[PDB]
């Protein structure tokens, strides 16, 4: 059924247990999604950035919500990196239950403004709010003792933040190649940093661009005549530990592609006479409901509807 | 708006003009009709198959269905080829306004009681119903199985059928006849002659030589490819043929498309990318279908 992103988040860190939030696109991807969920008899997060409200539309919104409600299951419609209020307004009419407003990239005043802002509109829903802080802003005068100490969330602004915008949960910048630590070192999770969040932040915790990226689907792709760099994503051994200090929310979505766009890949390149459609996406549904059922044994969510 | 697959087809076959019936397995060919129609302003019908069914589940269902409702056009869901009553059942509980109970492979009396089974199903929910007299097959080589003038009013009227299909020389799939296919137009005018009822035409997808072209130089393989000849099905549908059954042709033109685009861009794996043009070119073969069917400007 149809519950608030907050509901389902606040339960996880409380029990010790990440719930995925799942990027979909189209059908096959909301229903191999959805499937997982109900097979691993686990909540999830269902996750549409704009990109995906945009290809996707009234169709992917009405297929998100109401199937979101018949699921046995927790489920929430989550709205990925917002980048506008206008944005949000559209996802509050569109029925979503989670709302992410992405300021992180502004200075710490314009990011409080603007995600609360999006906090009051949300809550006059009984819409819940992710928000994100991805950098040492230097509020209360804080001095990057490093390189990645300045581009890694301060704990101590975290909790102003949180305080001060009301938001939910709170997204922070740990390690993962994302936001300001983007393309500046290699993949890693600053637990000791995360530890000092969690404490000073009890709201359930966000990770972004964290994926597996596994080897065998690397491989896998590559070997259906994709190219790709030398991808690289978090170890599993840290999720997993991440989850245990206070992320209650794991972001995943290039995984799903990958695997999705392999078994294309196979299927035409093996069956050059094959235009049904259904033959070759199909197979693509069920590799990318395998990757999320997978993701939910890691992040330990089995059971817990 | 959604409605009845009957309120579209009376219209178009009063008037002279056919409505086509496409097939949709998934969101973006759902997408894609809807558009064409909009664009057009044009009535449509969405099909969708047991194979649809099967394939989209729900998800497919609950678009088609609530979709069709906020559409500022016409639109139908109708459930192709129905196999059974319960298949049928399921159509209705799916809330579709047009269900085809397809018994053509049966004699005559079996195929009229059990579409009669249906119809009273259907009728007594609000949903009309398409059924089948004649087996469909390739003309040019009267025939062992077209549909006979006589026995198709005689079976419209013990049937209570809404609409009926005909089979006057097409067949489903690429592969209609070497070279055009022959379309008996003089046995569709006697059968409607004696059918006031409009009548649905299948296996009509075009199969442009140009469109097979294209999806043989993406890498796909396909042999020598046939489809019922563009001027046959204007004349038909002067005759009364208002639903035009299209399937192929969306099929062939979506997979044509992601193969262009997996083969130029090997480092792609954002689907959109290569699904997005894909759902761009069947939205243009609808919107040319309709140009053709005369439906434009018909909302
Ligand atoms: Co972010
Ligand atoms: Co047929
Ligand atoms: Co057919
Ligand atoms: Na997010
Ligand atoms: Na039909
Ligand atoms: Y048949």
């Amino acid at each position: 059924m149809l519950v608030t992103g907050l509901e389902i988040l606040k339960k996880a860190r409380e029990e010790g247990y990440g719930v995925g939030a799942f990027n979909v696109n189209n059908m096959e991807f909301l229903q191999a999604v959805l499937e997982a969920a109900e097979e691993q008899r686990s909540p999830v997060i269902l996750a549409l950035s704009e990109g995906a409200m945009k290809y996707g539309g009234r169709a992917l919104t009405l297929m998100a919500v109401e199937l979101a409600k018949e699921a046995r299951v927790p489920v929430a419609v989550h709205l990925d990196h917002g980048s506008s209020y206008e944005s949000v307004l559209r996802a509050l009419r569109a029925g979503f239950t989670s709302v992410m407003i992405d300021k992180s990239h502004e200075d710490f005043e314009t990011n409080v403004r603007e995600t609360r802002r999006v906090v009051e509109a949300a809550h006059a829903v009984g819409v819940t709010v992710e928000a994100e802080l991805g950098r040492l802003a230097g509020i209360e005068e804080h001095v990057a003792v490093d390189e990645k100490d300045a581009l890694l969330t301060n704990p101590e602004e975290a909790r102003i933040f949180m305080e001060r915008t009301g938001a939910d949960y709170l997204a922070v910048a740990i390690g993962t190649s994302h936001g300001a630590y983007k393309g500046k070192g290699r993949p890693f999770i600053d637990h000791a940093r995360l530890e000092r969040i969690a404490r000073l932040v009890p709201a359930p915790l966000v990770l972004h661009g964290a994926s597996a990226v596994p080897p065998e689907l690397v491989e896998r792709f590559r070997a259906s005549g994709g190219e790709i760099g030398e991808a690289a994503g978090i170890h599993p051994e840290d999720i997993k530990k991440a989850i245990s200090l206070g992320i209650a929310k794991i972001n995943t979505d290039t995984d799903l592609r990958l695997a999705f766009t392999a078994l294309i890949r196979e299927a035409l390149n093996k069956n050059p006479k094959e235009f049904d459609p259904r033959k070759y996406l199909g197979p693509a549904r069920e590799a990318v409901k395998e990757v999320v059922k997978s993701r939910m044994e890691l992040f330990g969510s089995v059971g817990r509807a």
